[PDB]
Parts: structure tokens; C-alpha cells; sequence
């Protein structure tokens, strides 16, 4: 879309999810800096009205601030042509059906809205995309993607390319497949879907779909439907609830896909054994778990890679596939760098999905390493779920050493990232399948974790993604669950669990300024210009998946529960943690 | 209580709902003043979890922060001994009715709590007078005071005397009969209680009750039973919702009661014209609309004033009752001010009562003035609401002058008062009674609001209670629904229900310093010292009852909706405030 290269460009908006169709996460202006960020302080703030988790951050165009909460994902239209003040403009608030809160897994998150041609896009917690008039916040029009019956929730935040409008859903752990679909900007009806799984023409695949890597996988062969079972596809997840980028000069669209349902590794095969349920091609459960690139117009995939095939961990691929340019191995290549949530730090050639560098970011025992032949991972049998009533432990657990919270990069030094991380494991016991209703609970494991060092449970970095080499580790005793933001005046932004907002130098990691906010901070921090001055806005609120034992309410007294995560909360203090939503704003 | 008046008799302490039993809620803090306050930010700010209206505010007893939510009523405790962060301490969540939201006439808000040798005590909505442990956080004893059966909630903040915990609580709209009681601070019973009408027994009234006033009523005429019709004062409201004071050297306390019930005076009177019923000690509903000074050991009734006899527009006169000592008249003579929501600002000598000043404060069309041989107001019959089926306009509509929201006070200059005012009026029709259920809206009137000057809603005044001349006016263009806030260091503290809290200077009113916090400011502003260090703390989040039509999610349709709030409201964008709840602590 010409709208948003242009908005995206002006270094004064925030006019995309990610600040940008490659998810940096970069801010280029330089009026907060290192020299001056001792001074920060809190502008203005504005409340949500909604509680739970507050995921996601707010758009910044021009003068104009759009805000999405939690369920019942309420639209809020700010106007900050003064810098130092607010003004509501108008409110949208759709009317949902409840039943999408019990069919959300993790929480009534919403991971924020995409503007282009004087219009905002965003998905409802009950399925629906909707358009509205950007200037008087009026339903131009509202879609029916997702289905709650089939066990699909829409969290994620969809993007707009060129005319369409192009979103995913969630809802492994209640049986659903996976779809990625593409909508009409100005219509909102379907042009083309893609699932997750199934046959091949249900996959949309290239004519020259991974025709450079045979090896991943290629058309013809039907693996949507063969590295199944007999029909478990038609429950193997492979739901889009990431983070969405764009290359414009390529014109690919870059996703990736969820677990394949069901945590009982062993109804995901038809072998008795870790070894044998693991050879390859037989079933890698594809394509969940894979990274892909398609064509914007038609949907066709150009490439896709599956990173963790014959799931048995729940590492959901979907973590955001952040583009820059890196010279490495003697050239400048368009790469792809990836924090998956198995511990791997991907960094694949985004032309063809040619793996250049993997290494893992975090504690990482149920694999050895990536095998650069093959693609797959060398997996570790005692580190690896798959019989019934045994409990296998893990690192990372579930949550993996990423989960959705999305990392910083400056393109003008590609190969250093900041990035949130998860530093607990699990202990996960496989159960017999009850059922095999799509739109139910369909988990069937018991979970335990523990952080793996006590008193350290998040961890900010600056990890190099090609060396594989951190420049700065900062331990918090709280999960780091907030995005990152780099800016150009030397600063990296993060949020603590329990509250603390903090600016870091970039360079050594040293913390220049914190404050702590109202409620845990689960946003993503931006950074725009209004009348000449720098403000960094950030959504407060504890939430997510990390932050469900609060917001559900769930008994501290049951460690198993909320997927094994009631437990840790319990042991680590989150209940203490009072619900929010607020919107946080600071200048110098 | 004599822990309670060291621990407010030391500055850097806010120990007491009004900072002290006088109410004054002055700080002497001049640490942050007229020069600095420019540079004024937030140190921290910490989340209630809880939506609605946030009334009241937090206390400050050395390093350690109690604030007390709006429904359920959750207590948060806070370790604020760092100063510019917190920490949780504990959390006490009680199991309450919810019929007790429905059955509350005007938001499920909470004025705060008190603090005495290593206890606190608070309110319940649902009528339980809870005191726990400081320390732990642990429930040392529970009462049930408030019936929700009978129309009664607890709204106020009680205060802790000697060794007693006196409190009321609402409910005149739903036909309820007022009561005033003291209960144990150790164990915990009833060791008196005290109605607002009913014969003299039940409302507690001294041998020497108004001695040297007898034209104000005396014991022995059982005025609370014939002042009303045969049995409509079993349904007579009185109830004291409001503020509570105490004079250590008279050993009195200080509260005042309610309107008398319903809002259709052709019911409180068997009168067919309002002259008929207007006259002398005939229909004058005693002891609703009455300012009681009782002894806290048996709770009889010293001396008693009725400013409104047969309340024809729910003028409730429950208004805090702040008391100092003001040179006047030729002498230094202890005084109590009230700020009534009739209108008129009255200086009472606290000792016997006697009448001082009764100055208006705000725009009155239904009284002339107050006669001070008789005590009584010279009513104007064509602002005065009586019969069925005609519409009456009157100034001060029923939210009066000043509602609840307290007023500050310097006892250094005791003369001038920082209070918030109320400038709308209200068109009143009553209504036939359509029951005489108790526990049910009992009000039968239509009421419709309109500020008594476009563009104007609220004023923030500095008013002098002797001459009746204000020093200066501040007008708003939104309620100043806040408490007020003075300290020595020539500030006056306020917020605004759009969401902006203000730093004035007391000299001229100017402006010194602002901000918009994440929600309308209801809360009142409190100065404490941590660490050597002055801190601003207030309460945030729209509610009340002049924000009922946002929290209980009226029709913005229905002008009559939240008794004649809605139509207001909506015109004057109230809608626009998203709710929320956030304590915001500011520092230089
Ligand atoms: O597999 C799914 O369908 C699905 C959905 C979500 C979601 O929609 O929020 C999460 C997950 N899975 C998941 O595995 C996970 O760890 C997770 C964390 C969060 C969060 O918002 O904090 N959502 C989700
Ligand atoms: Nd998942
Ligand atoms: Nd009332």
C-alpha cells in the first residue's frame, strides 16, 4: 500500500503495528536520547475502561492516536495535536459474543490495529474484521472470518497490502485449523484463504513453492494431509496469530503457523515410539509450526519452511519475522531474522528461505541443533513428550524462549537485536485424548514450570543473530512479556511484568531510567513526534498468557492450572499484581 | 483516639480520610511549592483493578499506603518506603452481595478508610464494617451494620474515635431508614446506634439536647414522629453517607443526615399547598437535612440543626463539617463550617450550634436567605417542587452547591475555604407513588439537569466563609467532582472529571501546573513525606453519581436516565470519558 510506505516513512507516525511492514520496531528520532532520558516523565495518560491483559500499542497518524482494548475490543480515537494533552475524538464499540471468551486460550488480548487510506482495521475477539472511517470512526464494513464454534479467536493485529487486508486467528488448543485469508480494503469481502494444512490446494501452493529447497517440502506430495493421521489435520492447528510483514520490492507476504493442536504428540502419528514417530516426512504434522511467504495478490506460497515438525513442546512458529539486510558470508543478503518460541533464533535468506544462521537465544536441551542439511532439528529424547502418563521436562517450556511479545532492531546494525526473553522450563505429561470436538479444550497434557534460575524469570538482550553472541543480558525477577522499541538517541524500551517501564543504553544494557506503571506492561512501546517533540506511548495492564492466573481468576492453589502457568504465577508473586488498562505517555 | 492524633498531628503522615478529625485536609508540607511546581511529574502510579467511580482516598501512616477500591471493595497495601516506587504489601478481596450494586443509588464507590494502633477499618457495600490487621492484612473482626434488604449501602469512610468506629450509610432513595452507630475498635459490637427520625429514644437525644437553642427542636416533642405523616418516617431517609469529624476537646462528634426519602413532598406531608405544609414544626421530616454533634461514648445528641425542614429538592446534608477556630463577631470562637448541598455555606459554632454565617456559595432561587431568629429558610414557593404532575425549576439542582466532594481548609487562615461547587440546576416534576416497598427506588420525580451557564459545569472557588465573598472563581468547563487540597506551600490541589488534575496558587487561582490523568478525577489529593521527600497522591477513574450514566452504561437517550444526570451528561460529553481507576503519585 503507497499510504503506508509513505506514513510508515515520515520517522514522526507510528503508523504500523511494528512501526513498519518489516516489524522493526525502530524509531529514528533522536530528541529522547541517553544524554537526557534521566529527565522522562509522564505527559499524559489515558484509561482504557476495559480490564485484562493490554497487548498490542497504539497508531500514530499525524495528530491522531487509535487505541484497541481487550474484549470487547473497544476503538478508541485520540486527538494529540497538542503533544502534552488528549482528547477523545469518538469511541467504537462493537457487540460481541461472550462465547469467544471462553473460547480464547490464552486471554482477551488484541494486539492492535493497521491504518491506510484514511481507514482502521482490527480484529474483534469474536472473529470479525472490521473497517472504520478513520476521521469519525463509522463502520465502513465488517467481515466474518473466524468461527467460535470451530474454536477460532481473532487476537492478532492484521495488516493492510497494497488494496487488502490480510489477518489470521487463533485456537490450536481448541482443535481449529489455520487460515490465513486476505480481505478487500475497500469491500471487505474474501479474495483468497490459505490454510494451514490439508490438501494442497487448500495450502495454495507456488508453482516454485520452496523449488530452491526441496528439501522443506514441496507441492504435489500433499504433506497437509499425509504427515496427519487419518483426518487429525482436520484438528491440526496451524492457526496465524503472529505478527504479519511485508517486502514491498519482493511483494511477499511474510506469516507463520501454530502448533498442530493437541499437546498428546502421540495422536499426531500413528508410531509407538519417540524414534520412530519422528522420521522424517512421516509426520511432520505440516505445515504448522512453518514459516511462509506469499503472493499478496492470489495468496500462492513462494516459500515455506516448518521449524519444528512433529510438535511435541506447543512451540507455535507465529513470532514475528522481522526483515532487514545483513552482510554476512561475504555479502549483503535479504535476510529474515526469527526468535522462534523452540530457543532458535532463525535467520533465513527471505528470497528463498535459505537457512544462514540458527542459534539459540535462550536455554534450549530438547534439541541439539538445527541440522543445516536437512532443516530439521536434532532432537533430544529425554527432553521430548510423547508417552502417556510420563512427564517429561523441558527447556524452554511451553512459553518457549519467546512467545507473541515482539523484538527491536535498527536496520543500520541489522545483526544486533533487542529481545524480550522467557528463561522457565516445564515439566509436560502427555493424556489420554477424551475428545475430538472441534471448539473444545482440546490440550489433553498437564504442565508444570519452574523458572529455570530462581528469582530470574525474564531477560532483556542484545543478542547478535548472526554470531549467535549477546552484547548485554539484564535479568528481571518478573517476565519481560512487553515489546521492544530501539531508538536512534541510543535507547532500548522494554516493561517488566510487574510494572516497570525502563529505558536502557543500547550499547552496555545499563538501565538510565525506570519507572513503575500502574499494572503490568504487556504493550509495545512506540515512539512518535507531535508539534516538534519526541513522546513514547506504552499500554499498561497485566494479561496474556503469562498474566491469565490474575485476569481469570484462577486458583492459586492448583499449579496446573492455566496450562501449567498458575503454578509459577503463584510461586513468583503475580497475583499481587493488580489488573489495568492504561496508556502511557512520556517526553523529556 | 489518641494514636490517631499523633499520627495526624505529624505532617509527613496523611492518617486520617481528611488528613485529620477536623476535616481540614491541609498539609503543611511546603517541600513542593508555588516556585517548583512547574516541574511537578509522577513518580509512580498503581492500578486498583477495579473499575467505576474512584471516591475517597489513600492513607499514609509512616511508609505504608492503604487504598480502598470502589465494588467489591478490594484493600490494597502498599510499602512505599522507597519513595518514588512501590510494592505490594497485601490484599484483602471480601465475598460481598451483589444485589448491593443494584441497590446503590448513585455508583458503588467507597470514601476510604481509617487507621488506629495497628488497624484498619472500612466499609463494605454490601453493610459489613471490616476492620483487619494492618500488618497482615488478616480480618481481625467483620460486622454487619447495613441491610441491602432494607435499601442500605455503605458508601462513606468511617473514623475511629477513643476506642470506637462510627460510620453510617446510604440508601434514602430506596426508602431507608438512616442510622449513625459506633462500634468497638477491639471486639467489634454495636455499642450504640442512632436513627435520623423516630421517637426521641431512637434518635438518642441528651437532657440537655439544644439547651441554648430551643428553636431548633427539643427532647421530649418526639419531633421525629410527628414531623412526618403517620408512618412515612420508617421510610424517612436520614441516613449519613457523608463525612465524619471530631473535636478532641469537646469530645463531640460531627455528621449530618440525608434527605427524608422520597422526592415527592406532597408524601412527606398530609398538606395540600405548599404553604400549609411548609409551616413551623409541622411537616419538617426532622431529623433528616440535620447536623448532629453527639457524645462518642453513649452517641446522645448534644445539640442539632436542621438546615432543610421539609426537603422538597434532595438537598442531603451530609456535607463534611470542618472545624476550626475564626476570628469573628470580635472573638476567636470555634466554628464549624458546612458547605450544604442547599446552597448555603454555614459557620456554626460547634459548642451549642449556634448560627454564625449562612452565606450562599453558589446561584439559590428556592431560599431567600436564612432567618437567624428562627433557623428556618425563607423558601420561594415557585422554585419549591410540591405537587403532582408539575415541573419545578430550581438552583441548586439536586447534586446542590457541592456534593460530596470535600473542601480544604488552612486552619492558619481559617476564613478562606478552597471548595468545589456544582453551578447546574434541575427542572424537578414530582411523581405518584407507585409503592411503599423499602429496598426498591423510592424517589418518584423527573428530574432534567442544565448548567446554570453554557460552557460552565464546575467551579473551583476560594471562598470566604464569614464575608460570603469568594476571593476568586475558577470555572470548569466539566464537574469539579474532586476533593480539594491545600498546603503551606501556597498551593491548592483539585482535579476535573474529564481527567485533569491542577495545581493552583491560593493567592490568585493561576494555574501553576496540569496534567490529564487516565480518567475523571473523583478522588481527593493527598500530601504526605517518604523519605525526606514530598509526594502528591490522588485517585482516578469517572463514577459517582455524576458519572452513573458512563459507569452503569445508560442510554444516552433517556435525559431522566441516573435521575436527570443522563440527559447533562450526555450533552456535555461525558460519554468521552472512558472509566478507569489508577492512584497517580506526583513529585518535584
Ligand atoms: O495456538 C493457538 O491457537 C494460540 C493462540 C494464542 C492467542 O490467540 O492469544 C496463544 C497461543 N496459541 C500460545 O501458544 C501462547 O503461548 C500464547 C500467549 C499469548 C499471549 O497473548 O500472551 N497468546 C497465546
Ligand atoms: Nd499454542
Ligand atoms: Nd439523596
Amino acid at each position: 500500500n503507497d499510504d503506508v510506505l509513505k506514513l510508515t516513512e515520515n520517522p514522526k507516525n507510528w503508523a504500523a503495528p511494528g512501526k513498519d511492514y518489516a516489524n522493526t520496531r525502530h524509531s529514528p528520532l533522536k530528541q529522547i536520547n541517553t544524554q537526557n532520558v534521566k529527565g522522562l516523565h509522564m505527559a499524559w495518560s489515558f484509561s482504557t475502561g476495559v480490564l485484562r491483559g493490554h497487548e498490542g500499542q497504539p497508531l500514530v497518524i499525524g495528530d491522531r492516536m487509535y487505541v484497541v482494548t481487550p474484549y470487547p475490543n473497544i476503538v478508541w480515537a485520540l486527538d494529540i495535536s497538542k503533544g502534552n494533552s488528549y482528547e477523545v475524538l469518538w469511541k467504537y464499540a462493537p457487540r460481541q459474543d461472550d462465547k469467544a471468551v471462553s473460547t480464547a486460550c490464552c486471554d482477551t488480548v488484541n494486539r492492535g490495529a493497521s491504518y491506510a487510506d484514511g481507514k482502521i482495521v482490527f480484529n474483534t475477539l469474536d472473529g470479525y474484521v472490521v473497517c472504520l472511517d478513520a476521521n469519525t470512526g463509522k463502520e465502513l464494513w465488517k467481515t466474518k472470518f473466524a468461527d467460535v464454534n470451530k474454536g477460532e479467536t481473532s487476537t492478532p493485529a492484521p495488516i493492510i497490502v497494497k488494496d487488502k487486508v490480510v489477518t489470521g486467528y487463533g485456537g490450536d488448543e481448541f482443535g481449529a485449523r489455520g487460515r490465513f485469508a486476505a480481505f478487500d480494503l475497500n469491500s471487505g469481502k474474501m479474495v483468497w484463504q490459505a490454510y494451514s494444512n490439508g490438501p494442497d490446494s487448500d495450502v495454495l501452493l507456488g508453482p516454485d513453492f520452496n523449488s530452491k529447497h526441496p528439501e522443506y517440502g514441496q507441492a504435489g506430495q500433499d504433506l497437509g494431509v499425509k504427515t496427519y493421521p487419518d483426518e487429525e489435520w482436520k484438528r491440526g492447528g496451524g492457526c496465524a496469530w503472529g505478527w504479519y510483514s511485508y517486502d514491498p520490492k519482493l511483494d511477499l507476504i511474510y506469516y507463520n503457523t501454530g502448533n498442530p493442536g493437541l499437546w498428546s504428540p502421540s495422536y499426531r502419528t500413528e508410531a509407538k515410539t519417540h524414534e520412530e514417530a519422528n522420521e522424517p516426512w512421516k509426520w511432520d504434522n505440516k505445515w504448522s509450526m512453518t514459516i511462509f511467504a506469499r503472493k499478496p495478490d492470489t495468496g500462492e506460497a513462494v516459500w515455506g519452511y516448518q521449524m519444528t515438525p512433529f510438535d511435541q513442546w506447543d512451540y507455535d512458529g507465529i513470532n514475528e519475522d522481522v526483515l532487514v539486510d545483513i552482510t554476512v558470508d561475504g555479502s549483503k543478503k535479504p535476510c529474515l531474522v526469527h526468535f522462534d518460541r523452540n530457543g532458535f533464533c532463525y535467520v533465513l535468506n527471505r528470497t528463498d528461505g535459505t537457512i544462514i544462521r540458527a542459534n539459540k537465544f535462550v536455554t534450549v536441551n530438547w534439541a541439539e541443533k538445527i541440522d543445516m542439511k536437512t532443516g530439521r532439528p536434532v532432537k533430544v529424547k529425554e527432553h521430548s513428550p510423547f508417552e502417556v502418563g510420563k512427564a517429561v521436562q523441558a527447556y524452554p517450556s511451553a512459553m518457549g524462549g519467546k512467545d507473541q511479545q515482539p523484538v527491536a532492531v535498527d536496520p543500520k546494525e541489522p545483526n544486533v537485536f533487542y529481545a524480550p526473553t522467557n528463561n522457565w522450563g516445564m515439566t509436560l505429561e502427555p493424556m489420554e485424548r477424551a475428545h475430538t470436538n472441534q471448539g473444545s479444550v482440546y490440550v489433553f497434557a498437564n504442565v508444570l514450570m519452574k523458572p529455570e534460575k530462581p528469582g530470574v524469570m525474564g531477560r532483556f538482550k542484545a543478542f547478535d543473530v548472526i554470531t549467535g553472541k549477546a552484547r548485554w543480558d539484564i535479568p528481571e525477577r518478573f517476565p519481560t512479556w512487553s515489546g521492544a522499541l530501539v531508538t536512534d538517541g541510543g535507547l532500548a524500551f522494554y516493561g517488566t511484568l510487574d510494572g516497570w517501564f525502563k529505558a536502557v543504553d543500547r550499547k552496555t544494557g545499563k538501565v538510565l531510567w525506570q519507572q513503575k506503571l500502574g499494572s503490568g506492561i504487556i504493550g509495545n512501546p512506540i515512539s512518535y513526534e507531535v508539534g516538534g517533540k519526541q513522546y513514547i506511548s506504552v499500554l499498561s495492564g497485566i494479561g496474556g498468557w503469562i498474566g491469565l492466573p490474575v485476569t481469570a481468576g484462577l486458583d492459586p492453589a492448583d499449579p496446573y492450572g492455566a496450562l501449567g502457568v498458575s503454578g509459577m504465577a503463584a510461586e513468583n508473586g503475580f497475583y499481587n499484581i493488580p489488573m489495568g488498562g492504561t496508556l502511557y505517555t512520556f517526553c523529556v
